């Protein structure tokens, strides 16, 4: 049994459904040895993941040079893995401008250690002027995919009006690939309600965070997580309920999300060797077995009162 790969929109890209989200390689969430960094990515590859994601944002560059090295490490060729990078974007601030945008293509593949990235796309613009995305940020992009630096070009943020803002905006044709995160998961399901826009585009999606950054854990989210109470509350009354009935939280989480075949893959960040094998595990496993509906319907009740309730994120 082979990890399931998805046509990502028009791009002819054939994405692994469990994607690798690269910031933990940055030290994001916890010290990371560069040595097991590099173990996690080759055991990731060879269980099947070809497509890797970071932002130059990711411990402000770390991630990219780290992403870099791992890459290296493969030993495989360049066309067995896709790669996804992202500009506007740093740990000192947004700048969208064509000019930051056209030299961060540059950074990054320098650090990355790559003649060009699969895909290059808008890091989080609900925090830029949406005008100055479509009308300066998309045409340096274009410029951008013209010279080969990247393949395809997107757009990411938080708040799906983005996505009909700036998609409304464009000519037909010029985004080729979205990355959306926090609205396919037990508690959020409203990128189902975009599917239907982003196909008649032509755009394909890529998913994030099915897990809401740890709301759909054992050990719940973070102090900083911007959920609101009610939010958090039913969450790990969820996850209360899957720990009594001797169920992985997480695990269901996952496989909600990999759930949905006209989303291309969901990024996971993995920093172990056995977080890879639980998650390419429970993608198999769902393949072969589909969504334990009992179990989904129980979630779905405790979620009620909070289903799809987001939180403000940009300017």
């Amino acid at each position: 049994q082979k990890l399931e790969r998805r046509e990502l929109g028009n791009t002819g890209l054939n994405l692994s459904c469990v994607g690798f989200g690269a910031s933990p390689l940055g030290n994001v969430f916890g010290d990371v040895s560069e040595e097991q960094s590099i173990a996690t990515v080759i055991e990731a590859f060879n269980q099947g993941i070809n497509f890797f994601d970071t932002s130059p944002y990711y411990g402000a560059t770390l991630s990219e040079k780290v992403l870099g090295k791992c890459l290296k490490a493969l030993g495989a060729s360049r066309d067995e893995y896709i790669v996804a990078t992202k500009c506007g974007r740093y740990a000192e601030g947004f700048d969208f401008s064509a000019e930051r945008v056209t030299k961060s293509i540059d950074e990054s593949l320098e650090r990355l250690q790559l003649e060009y990235v699969d895909i290059l796309q808008c890091h989080d613009i609900e925090f830029g002027s949406l005008d100055q995305i479509v009308n300066e940020t998309i045409p340096a992009l274009q410029k951008i995919k013209e010279s080969g630096k990247t393949r395809f070009i997107g757009i990411t943020g938080l708040p799906l009006e983005v996505y009909t803002y700036v998609l409304d905006r464009v000519p037909p044709g010029t985004i080729d690939v979205v990355l959306s995160y926090c609205h396919y998961c037990i508690n959020d399901s409203t990128l189902e309600d975009m599917l239907p826009y982003f196909k008649s585009k032509g755009v394909g999606v890529i998913n994030a965070s099915p897990l809401s950054m740890g709301l759909h854990t054992e050990n719940g989210p973070p102090e900083w997580h911007p959920a609101s109470p009610e939010i958090k509350a039913a969450c790990k009354a969820a996850a209360d309920y899957c720990k009594k009935n001797g169920k992985n939280i997480s695990k269901l989480a996952l496989q909600y999300s990999l759930s949905n075949k006209d989303i291309s893959t969901t990024l996971v960040g993995m920093n172990s060797v056995k977080q890879v094998e639980e998650n390419v595990g429970a993608a198999l496993e769902l393949e072969t077995a589909g969504k334990d509906e009992k179990t989904f319907a129980e979630i779905e009740n405790i979620l009620k009162p909070i289903k799809n309730q987001s939180w403000p994120s940009g300017i």
